[PDB]
């Protein structure tokens, strides 16, 4: 497990307007919880706590 920005295809963050949007997205993918990160390594995007490792996360490189 790891805390990170969950990724949408391909290596893209999920932008967010609401914390609830991110908590729902993160927990439906197996995380403990989540929130909208407005300031972070990749800027605006959903951040998940304890996301299982079969689910993609934002890693260095370009969103494509």
């Amino acid at each position: 497990v790891r805390d990170a920005y969950i990724a949408a295809p391909h290596n893209c963050v999920y932008e967010c307007a609401r914390n609830e949007y991110c908590n729902d997205l993160c927990t439906k993918n197996g995380a403990k919880s989540g929130y909208c990160q407005w300031v972070g390594k990749y800027g605006n995007g959903c951040w998940c706590i304890e996301l299982p490792d079969n689910v993609p996360i934002r890693v260095p490189g370009k969103c494509h």
